[PDB]
């Protein structure tokens, strides 16, 4: 309860954050209004908010934020000519008016792709007007991503500003700024990818699948927290995620702020690692918590076998609260295993459940159910072992080439840029995740593969090319990676028709960027396999000591004509 929600927001966020969030909020609904129009709206909303700060009883200050926002959206003179049926929302009252606006947000829209200006033009633009530069970009990205959570979009903006101060004063601006902008763009695209992923999965897999995921994830985060606490948090985390997926910023904000506040008022019963997060302002609290490192395990933890295998009442305790029992199992397994992926722990829980359903329908039929856990644990642990002792012996590029031949052969119907992008991406996964010790490797792989495979399935959901790729993308979120890891070579594929122009290279290669020369060689590699999928070869680019001049044509046309018969 609050007399002026706008005054309260302005006070808890502060002028600068307030301004940026309103810009983002207005840009996500008014996607086609120019940067200068959104500036004048922000300035008008800001002047209004300050009158409420000076006086909560000032005219219209006691109206809800949803009310004021919809009112401001309906003052837009061009609303009907530009957004069409979005202007029909203004003929409704709250709550129907806000729900109407939410549904008219264009998930696309149709805007030219945002191109990275030259490093020196970015730094000069940033010098002469840091305000206009960053906030025009904040507006440009907000308008193209209307469903991306506004505070998180502001968090990215402050890291970009920080990338621009550290590098635009550096001797070689490009060398500093370019990896940083790549990091930020890939972090933001990962953030956007996993946002739509958990929302789609909530729709398709049901609240129970979400709550299971949450039990496992929270138990790894807070291993000293009791099951009752973890359960309370799973419940609240489930409400926040369902309401956040519906996409009402304000309702999402309040739910996230509430949960963060609860966690922070109950640190002693949750984790000893929340201290800093809990001192942070309201804007950063939830984000900070979502990102905190796993707390340390209590150490005295006995085996699960006593309550989940030996206990006379395994069936009795299970039958009287099937999901709470399975949730306690997951809690107990997950708190002891921050070394596992959440997807793996979920496999152990579904396996345990399958055993209980059969063995409780005989009782002491289970007991050796903890052996039925070893093959599922060994599987992602052995595949991490294999891929990391493949990255070691080859380096990022040579390994991308090793995975490239693989995925090209398995499912050859997928396009050449997609197969290059995915192998290049999984090459980053190996680079990132294999520099972490064995016990931090599965969450790492999981987190990166969940976005690599999400982006992949998103591509295949729009232009399908394989029935097996549809299966892995439409099977359980728990079987997505093992369904993908079980892909065999297409034994019924018809080799691609040779086209000399897609196999001939010119002088441009020596001058094209390091990244661009690689993509060019990697596309030609996807095609070298698309044409010869029966061609034998272990490690392609740089093998050995393990186990597991040039010319356009003339001298250039030699390889096209020679490898034509020197490969089958
Ligand atoms: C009465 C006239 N006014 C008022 C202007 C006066 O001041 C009196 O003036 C008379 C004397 O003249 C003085 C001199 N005059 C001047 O200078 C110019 O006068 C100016 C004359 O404008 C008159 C016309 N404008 C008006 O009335 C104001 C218009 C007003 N609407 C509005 O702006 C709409 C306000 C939008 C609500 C905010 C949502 C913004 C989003 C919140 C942020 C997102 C949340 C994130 C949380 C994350 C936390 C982490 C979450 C987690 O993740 O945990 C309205 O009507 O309601
Ligand atoms: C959010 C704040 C964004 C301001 C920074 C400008 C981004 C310039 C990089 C171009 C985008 C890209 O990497 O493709
Ligand atoms: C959305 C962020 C909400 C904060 C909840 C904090 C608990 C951490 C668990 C998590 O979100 O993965
Ligand atoms: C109280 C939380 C509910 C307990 C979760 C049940 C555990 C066994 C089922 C695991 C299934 C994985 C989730 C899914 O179906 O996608
Ligand atoms: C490139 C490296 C690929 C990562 C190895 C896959 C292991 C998957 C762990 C997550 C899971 O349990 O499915
Ligand atoms: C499926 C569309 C073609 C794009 C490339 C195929 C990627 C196959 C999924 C790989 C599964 C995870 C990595 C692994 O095998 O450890
Ligand atoms: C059909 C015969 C055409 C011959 C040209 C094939 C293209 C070869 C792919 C490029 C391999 C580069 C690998 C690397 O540099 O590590």
């Amino acid at each position: 309860a609050h007399k002026s929600e706008v005054a309260h927001r302005f006070k808890d966020l502060g002028e600068e954050n307030f301004k940026a969030l309103v810009l983002i909020a207005f840009a996500q609904y008014l996607q086609q209004c120019p940067f200068e129009d959104h500036v004048k709206l922000v300035n008008e909303v800001t002047e209004f908010a300050k009158t409420c700060v000076a006086d909560e009883s000032a005219e219209n200050c006691d109206k809800s934020l949803h009310t004021l926002f919809g009112d401001k959206l309906c003052t837009v003179a061009t609303l009907r000519e530009t957004y069409g049926e979005m202007a029909d929302c203004c003929a409704k009252q709250e709550p129907e008016r806000n729900e109407c606006f939410l549904q008219h947000k264009d998930d696309n829209p149709n805007l030219p792709r945002l191109v990275r200006p030259e490093v020196d033009v970015m730094c000069t633009a940033f010098h002469d007007n840091e305000e206009t530069f960053l906030k025009k970009y904040l507006y440009e990205i907000a308008r193209r991503h209307p469903y991306f959570y506004a505070p998180e979009l502001l968090f990215f903006a402050k890291r970009y500003k920080a990338a621009f101060t550290e590098c635009c004063q550096a001797a070689d601006k490009a060398a500093c700024l370019l990896p940083k902008l790549d990091e930020l763009r890939d972090e933001g695209k990962a953030s956007s990818a996993k946002q739509r992923l958990k929302c789609a999965s909530l729709q398709k897999f049901g609240e129970r699948a979400f709550k299971a995921w949450a039990v496992a994830r929270l138990s790894q985060r807070f291993p000293k927290a009791e099951f009752a606490e973890v359960s309370k948090l799973v419940t609240d985390l489930t409400k926040v995620h369902t309401e956040c997926c519906h996409g009402d910023l304000l309702e999402c904000a309040d739910d996230r702020a509430d949960l963060a506040k609860y966690i922070c008022e109950n640190q002693d019963s949750i984790s000893s690692k929340l201290k800093e997060c809990c001192e942070k302002p309201l804007l950063e609290k939830s984000h900070c918590i979502a990102e905190v490192e796993n707390d340390e395990m209590p150490a005295d933890l006995p085996s699960l076998a006593a309550d989940f295998v030996e206990s006379k009442d395994v069936c009795k305790n299970y039958a009287e609260a099937k999901d709470v029992f399975l949730g306690m199992f997951l809690y107990e397994y997950a708190r002891r295993h921050p070394d596992y992926s959440v997807v793996l722990l979920l496999r152990l829980a579904k396996t345990y459940e399958t055993t209980l359903e059969k063995c409780c329908a005989p009782h002491e039929c289970y007991a050796k159910v903890f052996d039925e856990f070893k093959p599922l644990v060994e599987e992602p642990q052995n595949l991490i072992k294999q891929n990391c002792e493949l990255f070691e012996q080859l380096g990022e590029y040579k390994f991308q080439n090793a995975l490239l031949v693989r995925y090209t052969k398995k499912v050859p119907q997928v396009s050449t840029p997609t197969l290059v992008e995915v192998s290049r991406n999984l090459g980053k996964v190996g680079s990132k995740c294999c520099k972490h010790p064995e016990a931090k490797r599965m969450p790492c792989a999981e987190d990166y593969l969940s976005v690599v495979l999400n982006q992949l399935c998103v591509l295949h959901e729009k232009t399908p090319v394989s029935d097996r790729v549809t299966k892995c993308c439409t099977e359980s979120l728990v079987n997505r990676r093992p369904c993908f890891s079980a892909l065999e070579v297409d034994e019924t594929y018809v080799p691609k028709e040779f086209n000399a122009e897609t196999f001939t290279f010119h002088a441009d290669i020596c001058t094209l960027s390091e990244k661009e020369r690689q993509i060019k060689k990697q596309t030609a590699l996807v095609e070298l396999v698309k044409h010869k999928p029966k061609a034998t070869k272990e490690q392609l680019k740089a093998v050995m000591d393990d186990f597991a001049e040039t010319c356009f044509a003339e001298e250039g046309k030699k390889l096209v004509a020679a490898s034509q018969a020197a490969l089958g």
